[PDB]
């Protein structure tokens, strides 16, 4: 079993592998970065891509990504990934959309509709850009609206322009109560030490219960505690990852993380007694995806001459400027409130990267029935 695998019955394994894989490339490109992340957000996207490009851009997405959206059998099996996430079972909220804005005037192969509807359940959403602040307010209302009003001002001044044809878009939003809050009473303010010598006051949030607990070294043999925090569902948790010592840069760890890993960690657990210490933060990044995605193959698509969208349409030319990701996230002593906006746009260009760095911490939100990992990210180490 370990070695040997259904594709479609295995599409959630394999999709937040390769969405962890895109967060290593992301984690690599900076030192000890603060930073938040979607793999199921990128993974979404990118099977759309797998859907609109052909040839060789479509083969290079297919391969990063290790598997084929219009396999046979693949079709159930997203209906049943979307409903296990989406499903009032799991009580905490998960809530996840997709969505193509194409020039309205644009020639779209016969083909394509049914495949979007049948894998997106998801229908071509045309607009004039050449009317740019209005189309600019389209998507951003859109995104704004399927984050519960998280993530509102998606595309700022300059992410699209007249010469924009294609915009591909997936709005994730989580809402999760802890199982048992942290009380108020045990909040308070706790001391950082920066490198630069100086000091910050961080929130800190702590409570003692049985955690599904788990010792972990690598091979090199740096140690780290991995504990489990559930949400109330019972179906979600965030896995926490921290360093025993503090000469172990997060790398060691990041540079060997993966979704089997993940599993292996949750698979190899044993509920524990102890206490912890997790900060209460609210982080808001925004990541570049076309340097991390170019390093794992999929070149053609940035690419003027190269690009090949003929399966969306032959009519003209088209090829990726920016592919990015904008992330918030909010832990507090009730739960954590996330939501990911992963975007693919077609001409214009994107600011450049704002990256915070500090000794971090490892957090992974997973969906557990399915093996969805929905967010991760670096935070500030108590
Ligand atoms: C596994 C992978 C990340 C490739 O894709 C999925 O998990 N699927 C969920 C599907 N996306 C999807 N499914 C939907 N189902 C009903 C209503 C709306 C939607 C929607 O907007 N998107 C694709």
């Amino acid at each position: 079993s370990h070695m040997v695998h259904h594709p479609p019955s295995y599409v959630a394994h394999l999709a937040s592998d390769f969405g962890v894989r895109v967060f290593q490339q992301v984690a690599q490109a900076s030192k000890d970065r603060n930073v938040v992340f979607s793999p199921y957000g990128v993974a979404s996207v990118l099977a759309m891509l797998q859907l609109t490009t052909g040839g060789e851009t479509q083969q290079q997405i297919q391969a990063a990504m290790g598997f084929k959206i219009d396999d046979k059998g693949m079709a159930p099996a997203l209906r049943h990934l979307y409903k296990e996430l989406m499903g009032p079972w799991n009580k905490d909220e998960i809530s996840t959309t997709d969505a193509i804005f194409v020039q309205r005037d644009l020639k779209l192969v016969q083909g394509f509709m049914p495949h979007f509807f049948r894998l997106f359940r998801s229908t071509v959403k045309q607009v004039d850009f050449s009317e740019v602040e209005r189309a600019r307010f389209i998507i951003n209302d859109w995104v704004k609206t399927h984050t519960k009003g998280m993530i509102s001002n998606l595309l700022g001044k300059g992410a699209v322009d007249q010469l924009t044809r294609l915009v591909l878009v997936n709005a994730l939003y989580f809402n999760g109560q802890w199982k048992t809050p942290f009380p108020d009473s045990s909040t308070h303010r706790r001391l950082f030490h920066k490198s630069d010598g100086s000091t910050v006051s961080v929130p800190m949030m702590a409570q003692t219960n049985k955690f599904n607990y788990t010792e972990f070294t690598t091979p090199d043999g740096h140690y780290y505690d991995i504990l489990e925090l559930p949400y109330h569902g019972d179906t979600l948790s965030m896995f926490i990852a921290a360093p025993y010592e503090k000469e172990v840069p997060l790398s060691a760890l990041t540079n060997i993380l993966s979704a089997q890993l993940i599993s292996h960690w949750k698979g190899n657990m044993t509920r524990l007694p102890r206490l912890l210490v997790l900060p209460k933060f609210s982080l808001e990044t925004e990541v570049d995806l076309r340097k991390p995605l170019e390093n794992l193959g999929m070149t053609d698509m940035f690419r003027q001459f190269q690009a090949d969208f003929t399966s969306l349409s032959d009519q003209e030319p088209l090829h990726v400027a920016q592919a990015l990701q904008k992330v918030k996230i909010e832990v507090n002593e009730s739960g954590t409130v996330a939501s990911s906006s992963t975007a693919v746009i077609v001409s214009a260009r994107m600011a450049p990267e704002e990256i915070i760095m500090d000794r971090p911490f490892l957090f992974v939100v997973r969906h557990n029935p399915t093996g969805t990992v929905l967010f991760m990210g670096q935070v500030m180490e108590p």
